[PDB]
């Protein structure tokens, strides 16, 4: 591995692991289109299993980048349109507050303040219908962005309805297989459990619990190798053979709304490059303050901009993940850890590393 990459990665990540007390971590840097891997610590403390390039980590919200691309692929196939009303794909949603709420609003968190989480008491499909039917928006659609798993989650479920496939089968067949993400799962099979890291929360080993729309909002578990491959696909969609998938990746990176220095895509969020860490943090999902932010529509959406810092942060109770890439520099990074540590620290480390390799 080029010593420059070796040095900046280790000199940045070692202090990070030390300061955040992270049990295990895997990092991939994509430089000029090739991946370089790094791992530290334990996937399982009690059983002393080390983190390897084959260890599976829960991606949490980073899963939404896959959901966003899968929806983009569905648009490309002519199965759905972002301008179509939510009720076109769920006619049972008759409550009037849904008038005017489109698939675009669901995918981009601008439906009017859908909740951060679907409540635990929501199990069945009838329970889910009840939940959305009873929800009362605080705002008109397309006026404010409020990050929400119940918004992108619903988008994922509806986007695959025309296909006739379950969300997982659609994801496997249309995204994972074509890109050869052969160790990426929504449900980890028994044969792969030996590689599934435990997450750690307050010192206790934990895995994400089942919940409504979990597959769509936070259900992916993946290895550092598959995630590096996911970043390469997103860096260079033109290299992808499947037409609708190539188009779908491009649609997920288009800029639909702007708030401050940030642009909202489908799953991915973007800022113009160059930009410093403080601005990225202020213009993004920060685990800390949950913010309602007014948005300006980009009419029509700007196609993916090469000079962008494209990223997504994610977490589950015991895992913290971060992905960021800059298309015009063919540069990217993935950081997977089995501890949910502060987002600002993730952005600071990713920026320190990618800034150094410009």
């Amino acid at each position: 591995a080029p010593q420059q990459i070796n040095d900046i990665v280790h000199r940045t990540i070692t202090p990070l692991i030390e300061q955040q007390k992270i049990p295990g971590m895997a990092v991939a840097v994509i430089y000029q289109g090739k991946p370089y891997y790094f791992t530290w610590g334990y996937a399982d403390i009690a059983k002393k299993q080390p983190v390897t390039q084959q260890t599976l980590f829960e991606l949490g919200s980073v899963s939404q980048t896959f959901t966003g691309v899968l929806g983009g692929d569905a648009i490309a196939r002519g199965e759905i349109k972002l301008s179509d009303p939510t009720t076109k794909y769920w006619p049972e949603l008759t409550a009037k507050q849904w008038n005017g709420i489109t698939l675009l609003h669901l995918a981009t968190y601008t439906a009017g303040g859908l909740p951060l989480q679907v409540p635990d008491e929501v199990k069945s499909s009838s329970d889910l219908l009840r939940f959305y039917q009873n929800w009362q928006p605080a705002w008109a659609p397309g006026t404010q962005r409020l990050y929400a798993n119940s918004s992108i989650g619903l988008f994922g479920a509806l986007a695959v309805k025309p296909s006739g496939l379950s969300f997982e089968q659609a994801m496997q067949t249309r995204v994972f297989q074509p890109l050869k993400l052969n160790h990426t799962w929504i449900n980890v099979p028994p044969a792969e459990e030996k590689n599934y890291a435990w997450g750690y929360r307050e010192g206790k080993a934990v895995h994400v619990s089942p919940g409504a729309l979990d597959a769509e909002a936070y259900g992916v578990k993946s290895t550092i190798e598959d995630m590096a491959r996911w970043v390469q696909s997103n860096l260079k969609p033109l290299d992808i053979n499947e037409k609708t998938l190539q188009q779908g990746i491009q649609l997920a990176q288009s800029r639909y709304w702007q708030t401050g220095d940030m642009y909202q895509g489908l799953g991915w969020e973007m800022l113009d490059w160059p930009v410093n860490p403080d601005s990225i943090i202020n213009g993004s999902d920060n685990k800390i303050a949950l913010a309602a932010r007014p948005v300006k529509a980009i009419t029509p959406p700007t196609p993916a901009v090469r000079a962008s810092w494209v990223h997504k942060t994610g977490a589950t109770g015991g895992f913290g993940s971060y992905v960021a890439f800059i298309p015009e520099k063919e540069l990217g990074i993935v950081m997977l850890a089995n501890k949910n540590y502060p987002n600002p620290a993730r952005v600071d480390a990713a920026w320190q590393i990618l800034n150094a390799l410009q």
